[PDB]
């Protein structure tokens, strides 16, 4: 036997269940934005406890396991993927990934163990980096005109979300500044996988 060294065993989700959330496949940056907006307006949790987390790397090829786009034990290779992180007040973190087959939400350590896995034996050009943006900053600064989702003829590669493009007073398109893992670009903090787990893991 081993006991753990606050637990949040009665943690109340910051969002509705998965199937009740606004969602479009291949627009996880917007799916997470919409979760942030829900949390802002629901007055249950301080928005500052929440973060948008972009996952990508220099070559824009990151494996993520336990993804609904590929059922089974293999990974999806994304150019980037976005999830929501809630650091609950007691210290336990939860990941909200509308594309995972893991629970929604999922304990942070379980998400890292099963969906991310170790980079130790991964070919180095697939290794994962994480850009962590305060949810308040994400709502204030993110903008996407969806121009990255069109084919060479200007038609949609994947059907867009059924509402107007997210824009701010300052920008109509800065998605590349969130996908980038250059800490001199954009908002938030950039972590390697081990830095990310060191910072938020139990």
């Amino acid at each position: 036997q081993e006991m753990e060294g606050p637990a949040a065993v009665h943690y109340q989700p910051a969002s509705p269940p998965r199937d009740a959330c606004v969602y479009s496949s291949c627009y996880s940056e917007e799916n997470v934005w919409k979760l942030c907006e829900y949390i802002k307006n629901h007055d249950q949790y301080p928005l500052e406890e929440c973060y948008a987390v972009f996952i990508s790397n220099e070559r824009k090829m990151i494996p993520i396991w336990k993804q609904q786009a590929r059922p089974g034990d293999g990974p999806v290779i994304w150019d980037y993927h976005v999830v929501l992180l809630h650091v609950s007040s007691g210290g336990q973190s939860f990941i909200y990934d509308l594309d995972t087959v893991l629970p929604f939400p999922c304990l942070f350590d379980t998400y890292v163990e099963d969906a991310i896995k170790s980079d130790d034996d991964i070919h180095p050009q697939f290794r994962r980096k994480f850009r962590v943006i305060c949810a308040d900053s994400y709502l204030k600064n993110f903008a996407s005109d969806r121009s990255h989702m069109k084919d060479s003829s200007g038609n949609w590669r994947e059907p867009p979300p059924p509402y107007p493009c997210i824009e701010t007073g300052d920008s109509k398109m800065n998605l590349n500044d969130f996908i980038s893992m250059d800490p001199k670009v954009g908002w938030g903090a950039v972590y390697t996988l081990s830095e990310f787990t060191h910072r938020f893991g139990s």
